[PDB]
RNA sequence: AGCUUUGCGCAGUGGCAGUAUCGUAGCCAAUGAGGUUUAUCCGAGGCGCGAUUUGCUAAUUGAAAACUUCCCAAUAGCCGUGACGACUAGUCGGCAUUGGCAAUUUUUGACAGUCUCGAGACUGG
């Protein structure tokens, strides 16, 4: 009715927000070009 | 032979450099420039105009500051699972990837500070 047998989560998934990771990360600005490209004149992907 | 003087040239230490350093082809000047001192004396440049090479390096703006670039795709531990295989439903080896790996036996920290002569003691109020 506790809700026994001691536990010991070793490689188990836990239950909630412990498993909270979070990356800054911010990528250098790819820009597209428009002088002398010698290609047709829309923009490349 | 040594010392030494004067002028010039070279290099070096240092100092100075817009009341400084010069050019002058224009004029004047020791056949005298310029002189308030000392003038029956002194003695050198003066007035104007006109100037203030070269190499190296830094920094800034600028898209670009002058010596022959960006982007995409793919390659470069263990527990389960799927097959393949091997050995008797079980076990083992390698391969593969479609969940997980901070809660006492390990890989997410009982560590840190102190003191004494390779060895121990104290504290974490």
């Amino acid at each position: 009715k506790l809700m026994a047998s001691f536990d010991s989560t070793k490689g188990k998934k836990v239950d909630g927000s412990v498993n909270a990771y979070a990356i800054n990360v911010s990528q250098k600005r790819k820009y597209r070009q428009y002088m002398n490209r010698k290609g047709g004149f829309n923009r490349p992907l």
